[PDB]
């Protein structure tokens, strides 16, 4: 009924160890992709993670509901079809801004790579007809991360 | 490629006139709900709108992907089942913060009401088996607004 | 050093009573402006409030660090100098989007007014030479609110 | 005035080359810190950059108006005084969430390092008494970047 007093949000520190990477859900990827969830902002709805991708691996088709920013630290990544199809081809080290609405039918890694990314909102994985089969946000990502970890 | 130079985003002013309220899609509501899209932030993925709701009207079942804030200027609104079912019943004038993940089965207006609201991210409308039949973000809302208007 | 588990953020409901409006700080306004702080998002850094402005009142000079959106429910408001000086003159009911960087030397109310507003980030109040004398965000706003009521 | 139509925000790709690192302003750091601005969101108020910091270098005293997230790819970094003073001592590779209100009196790099970071809102640099002497956001950061091209 009344204004809710708030306290300063706690700062966080997460050491990234090779030992903590786990298999990324097979339902949403191809190839032995592994990852780590690094942070969730339940109030903002943003989340951050890091990924290791083998040569020839990819992610299932999805649309970004909000802006996402990536930092490719190792390898090469083809987004939105790669440069050969009007999209972008990233070489490490590099950065990218993938806006709200960005369609990623098959983000592909031709070489063993690694990339860090922050997402605002969910990733809507779609079927061959463009219908949403699953809306994956911080909560769904955290559920999967802890279910495997 | 290279860093993209940016300029100051333009400020906006929108007069709210009775003449511009249009019928809200029948697929996602019941009763003669009318509305007006006021602003869309394509970079942030946030959007803002105002609604006029007849007595007995409601919205179809949906989940808030991100935080949303409402200012009920007139009437009464039963959110998350209303006070009688553990949720809240807003009485004008009042404010509300509905967080990311909030499930709104049938937001109901017992009396003729009006409310202003800002949304971060999309509203995922679901069927009786939990499946997301439509992810409505700034882009989808603008499309429905301009198509009807 | 490890990932921090998060839980769904709590929803909020705030009844706005005429009895809870208190005097806005005299150092940052002129005339007899009264207000109420409605919500703070310590994680996002956004905050929301509502103001009652007497005829002839105004706010001290400031720059918006981030985007702010207002809903003028009563009266008239001159922002950025008003229409007569390249800015905007708002008439109730109306909406407005004031972007990051917006300079508000003396937001003025020629007539008794009222407006609701959401802010992302702080408002940097500046002196006549443009030097920042106070950066007011959700924390500073909550501090002033709890100290007066 | 009426609703302003919007279109999908353009995706971006930026190659991080050593050709682009330039000296960071000496008025806000000590040591030979170099950097690259990667992205500015004028609508959202967020911005992103990457820094190369020599052993013994540091940043001038500041407070984060909003949340910031970093990825330390090389070296070591002491934040909020280091674990020695109730803060954190980050070792590459590691991640950190520095919330709104975070006080960074003298972020220090004992060894040659590198870190990528996203900021929401400005960094308020303060004098010895705690007075804001400079509010640096995307616009101020872009100005410094373009100037020292
Ligand atoms: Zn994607
Ligand atoms: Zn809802
Ligand atoms: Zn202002
Ligand atoms: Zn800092």
């Amino acid at each position: 009924m009344d204004y809710c007093n708030k306290k300063h949000t706690a700062e966080e520190y997460v050491k990234i160890s090779d030992n903590n990477y786990v298999p990324f859900p097979e339902a949403f990827s191809d190839g032995g992709i592994t990852w780590q969830l690094l942070h969730s902002s339940p109030e903002t709805s943003s989340w951050t993670a890091i990924f290791n991708c083998p040569a020839g691996s990819s992610f299932a088709s999805h649309i970004h509901a909000g802006p996402g920013e990536y930092f490719l630290t190792k390898g090469k990544m083809e987004v939105r079809g790669g440069e050969q199809e009007g999209g972008s081809t990233a070489y490490a080290p590099s950065y990218g801004f993938e806006s709200s609405g960005a369609l990623h039918g098959k983000t592909f890694f031709p070489v063993e790579s690694q990339f860090y990314m922050t997402f605002l909102g969910p990733l809507n994985f779609i079927d061959d007809n463009g219908k949403v089969i699953a809306s994956i946000g911080w909560a769904e990502a955290q559920g999967a991360w802890l279910a495997t970890k």
